[PDB]
């Protein structure tokens, strides 16, 4: 290997799956916690947490491309088009719901929200009566609008812009009746690991079909977000570092999926294209994926908070894998090897 990292097999139209798996694998802090999960009493092809432990172990250890058949079987997306029916954030919620669920009542409880959960305030403010409604809202990922948007900064501007509730569409202000009002969101916190989907694939917009937008959309290596926070912290600015770029070539139907990562967070990028992993330029991982006027562009970005980068990407050793886990896998390997 000229990269030191191994790829994942092409085993069907799994689309964004391999890309997402590498992205999660190189979230070292997540990966260590996953190894710690008590799975001894689980059924191999019925347990998502165990299946993920298998894939991570193999990605950490194998010199050969890693298979995912037991993993897809474990969360039940086994059909020809089962991945074409969903999107990357849905797969992501399935995987890490299953994982956080399993982590409840164990020594690594709380790992997932610690890494991925942020807080927003959602507000509704009546224009002409003293009524306002403020809610805490948690999120684990952010879907950013890109149509008509030149870059990530304006997607965020659009995200937190005020929506007007009037005309036909007045707000039901309960005791106050129908009322004109303003509705919006403000960021309270941003998580150590920030998952941003770029809404290139969307909608049934006067077509009653799903399309892919291939227009140019720029994102930076370094992403400052303090501006969008309701309240700022001097000792922890919301500066974010680009970790992964999930890429699609093609359009609203077919197409090829790859991911660019700089696993150590040092600006040294690799391209993961299923079983082929290769070192690439920064330019190829970043600007080359702005798209525009190819059909080869980013639909998801992973950023890590700069203050948390060293810890999120803490080194993993083979010792971080408990022996009991090592034995169940090794024995599985042994059975399989009679084939
Ligand atoms: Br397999
Ligand atoms: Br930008």
């Amino acid at each position: 290997k000229h990269t030191g990292y191994v790829g994942l097999k092409n085993q069907g139209a799994t689309c964004y799956m391999n890309s997402l798996l590498q992205t999660l694998f190189f979230t070292n802090q997540l990966r260590k916690a996953v190894y710690m999960m008590p799975t001894e009493g689980d059924d191999s092809s019925k347990s998502v947490p165990l299946a993920l432990q298998r894939v991570f172990y193999e990605l950490q250890h194998s010199d050969k491309p890693v298979g995912t058949k037991k993993l897809t079987k474990s969360f039940g997306w086994e059909t020809l088009d089962s991945f074409m029916q969903h999107d990357v954030q849905e797969l992501c919620r399935v995987l890490l719901d299953n994982v956080e669920n399993k982590m409840k009542g164990t020594c690594v409880e709380g790992t997932i929200p610690k890494l991925f959960r942020g807080k927003m305030v959602s507000y509704i403010q009546c224009k002409e009566v003293d009524y306002r409604s403020d809610r805490r809202e948690d999120y684990y990922d952010i879907q950013l609008s890109i149509k008509g948007k030149k870059n990530i900064f304006e997607s965020f501007v659009d995200y937190v812009a005020v929506e007007q509730l009037d005309g036909d569409n007045k707000y039901d202000a309960g005791e106050h009746g129908l009322q004109e009002a303003e509705k919006g969101v403000k960021f309270l916190t941003l998580p150590p690991v920030l998952h941003l989907q770029l809404m290139r694939f969307m909608y049934d917009p006067q077509t009653d079909q799903n399309i892919k937008i291939n227009d140019r959309f720029e994102f930076p290596e370094q992403l400052p977000l303090d501006e969008f926070l309701q309240k700022t912290d001097p000792k922890d600015p919301a500066n974010y570092i680009l970790h992964a770029v999930l890429v699609h070539s093609g359009d609203n139907h077919g197409g090829h999926y790859v991911v660019y990562l700089n696993p150590k967070g040092d600006g040294k990028w690799c391209k993961f294209d299923d079983d082929v992993v290769s070192r690439c330029t920064k330019e190829e991982a970043i600007e080359h994926n702005y798209g525009g006027h190819h059909c080869t562009n980013a639909y998801m970005l992973v950023y890590i908070r700069e203050s948390k980068l060293s810890e999120v990407l803490q080194a993993v050793t083979d010792h971080d894998i408990p022996q009991q886990l090592v034995e169940r896998l090794q024995e599985e390997k042994r059975i399989e090897a009679q084939k």
